[PDB]
């Protein structure tokens, strides 16, 4: 739908032409000013693309993929928030607010819990919707085992659609290449 | 769209209503003959879904989730293959192989590597569209850290859209019920 001029459009990352994807990046290194690799933009690719249009241009997006982790013990899917950006001009004009509530909209639907890691930017952004600051340990594989993600804590986010999950327990998460979180 | 007088429909689940979400369940139960639980049911939630329709009916589906995995120490994007089936009646009149097409189509343009564990009645076809019997050890984590899926083993198939070794070992995410 269309909010305050702004076209929103959920995509599948098989549905974007290679026109799109290229869009699609060019839009994310500029809205991280760089701070944005190659395994950065592997990351928001496979799942369900959220995207922002005023009038036939980009400006802005988000992305939920879907992870497998463990809380503790037991296994929960994951709606996995990347690479939310809204370009610059266009900030503080509720565009990434409007994102935001089609992703916890998707991820209720989807997943038992919204995970991201976020940026200072961001975290403001994701308190407003009601994202809390993860409190429990992170851990992450390396080389095949477990090991503590203890820079990333503090930084990870989630959120839980359906009742409630226990923000202080730990979270095992998948493997990747680039950052885990 | 249409081929054969089947129609085809891609969407993701989130874009699922009830009535449809119901309406798979009972198509995979049947299918499935009853072999198909709860926690088979969430492996095909929260990806892609590729659905055949006879007019309104539906009568075929397949799913692919992305799953994040280890190849020997690589990490390695999947395209998860989960919940083919067709009702009995339209069976061996081509949908299973439309179906299979579209979602090697979506696993081309989205993961690195396209899995799932097969069933007899599944394995020549995926074979007909370049699917392969995965070589390699398959592992799955238990506890934490990760044992061998040794009875998985000669079950599980692999597509490549590239090279890939398929005699490397496969680390798989973690999920309830069974892993593969
Ligand atoms: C999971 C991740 O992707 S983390 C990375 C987040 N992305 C980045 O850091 C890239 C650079 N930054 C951006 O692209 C933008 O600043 C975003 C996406 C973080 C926010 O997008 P915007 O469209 O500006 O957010 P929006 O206008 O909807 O703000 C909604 C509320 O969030 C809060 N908020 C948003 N941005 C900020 C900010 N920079 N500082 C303080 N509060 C903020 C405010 O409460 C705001 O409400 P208000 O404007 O009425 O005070
Ligand atoms: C990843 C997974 O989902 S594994 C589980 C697969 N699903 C099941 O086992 C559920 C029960 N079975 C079914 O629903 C169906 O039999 C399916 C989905 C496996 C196949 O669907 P169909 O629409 O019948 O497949 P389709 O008609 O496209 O067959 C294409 C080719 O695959 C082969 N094939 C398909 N089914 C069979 C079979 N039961 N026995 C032998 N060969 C078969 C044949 O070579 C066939 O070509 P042909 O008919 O010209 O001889
Ligand atoms: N002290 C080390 C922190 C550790 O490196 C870490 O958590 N690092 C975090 C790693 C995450 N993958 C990043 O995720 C965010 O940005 C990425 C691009 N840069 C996107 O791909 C990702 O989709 C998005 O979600 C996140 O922004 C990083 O946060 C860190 O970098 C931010 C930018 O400077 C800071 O604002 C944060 N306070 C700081 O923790
Ligand atoms: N000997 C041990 C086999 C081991 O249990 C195993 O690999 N078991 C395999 C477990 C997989 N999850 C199953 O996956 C298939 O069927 C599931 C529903 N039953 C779907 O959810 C799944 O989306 C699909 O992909 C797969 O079919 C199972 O295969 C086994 O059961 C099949 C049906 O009886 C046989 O035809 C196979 N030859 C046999 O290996």
């Amino acid at each position: 739908g269309s909010h305050m001029g702004i076209e929103y459009r959920s995509l599948h990352t098989s549905q974007l032409t290679l026109s799109e994807k290229e869009a699609l990046y060019d839009l994310l290194i500029e809205g991280f000013e760089g701070d944005f690799s190659h395994d950065d933009f592997a990351h928001t690719l496979g799942g369900m693309h959220v995207m922002a249009f005023d009038q036939q241009k980009l400006v802005g997006h988000v992305a939920i993929i879907q992870r497998h982790m463990a809380l503790d013990n037991t296994p929960i899917s994951v709606g996995y928030v990347e690479a939310m950006v809204v370009e610059q001009s266009y900030r503080r004009q509720g565009i990434g607010r409007q994102l935001m509530l089609q992703t916890n909209k998707i991820i209720a639907s989807c997943y038992q819990l919204g995970l991201l890691s976020a940026s200072d930017d961001g975290q403001k952004l994701y308190h407003s919707v009601g994202w809390q600051i993860w409190k429990g340990k992170l851990f992450e594989l390396k080389q095949g085992s477990y090991i503590r993600s203890i820079e990333e804590e503090g930084g990870v986010m989630g959120w839980k659609a359906d009742g409630e999950v226990d923000f202080t327990a730990s979270l095992y998460c998948d493997f990747r290449g680039g950052d885990q979180w």
